[PDB]
């Protein structure tokens, strides 16, 4: 096809949960066992070929730590998209990615396609929080929920891709 489309994504999310991974693996297939962390927030770019469509995403991926959350705004404000990430092994993190989600929900444009990411699937034999958990959560709350792994590759693509096909 030669249709063309363009949307804002951004990443929000406790760190480390793998926000920066689960990016860096959309964008450029990589996976880093050692990262440094975000400072303030990073700014990345990939274009895919869905379906009939040419889409490019733009995509904030923003620093976790509490002491960046009064920024968050900035790169949500005119998001299409969002990505809450949370950490499977980590109960603290899910608790945190629901609070992101009620301040996208009041604060963030009332069209905004929410979805929620329960990065570290690959990580299940210690895992801290239920898949079918989540997953009821995600559809009492119409987010669009899948269990990914940056390290593995598992749903990386997919959760990117499903997000494009409902804008
Ligand atoms: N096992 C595993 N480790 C991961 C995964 N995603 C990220 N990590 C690791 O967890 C740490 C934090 O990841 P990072 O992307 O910097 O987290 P952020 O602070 O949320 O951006 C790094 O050591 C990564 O290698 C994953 O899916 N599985
Ligand atoms: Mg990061």
């Amino acid at each position: 096809g030669n249709k063309i489309c363009q949307f804002k994504l951004v990443l929000l999310g406790e760190s480390p949960v793998g926000k920066s991974s689960l990016v860096l693996r959309f964008v450029k297939g990589q996976f880093h066992e050692f990262q440094e962390s975000t400072i303030g927030a990073a700014f990345l770019t990939q274009t895919v070929c869905l379906d009939d469509t040419t889409v490019k995403f733009e995509i904030w991926d923003t620093a976790g730590q509490e002491r960046y959350h009064s920024l968050a705004p900035m790169y949500y404000r005119g998001a299409q998209a969002a990505i809450v990430v949370y950490d499977i092994t980590n109960e603290e993190s899910f608790a945190r990615a629901k609070n992101w989600v009620k301040e996208l929900q009041r604060q963030a444009s009332p069209n905004i396609v929410i979805a929620l990411s329960g990065n570290k699937a690959d990580l299940a034999n210690k895992r801290a929080v239920d898949f079918q958990e989540a997953q009821s959560y995600a559809d009492d709350n119409s987010l669009l929920f899948m269990e990914t792994s940056a390290k593995t590759s598992m749903n990386v693509n997919e959760i990117f891709m499903a997000i494009a096909k409902k804008l």
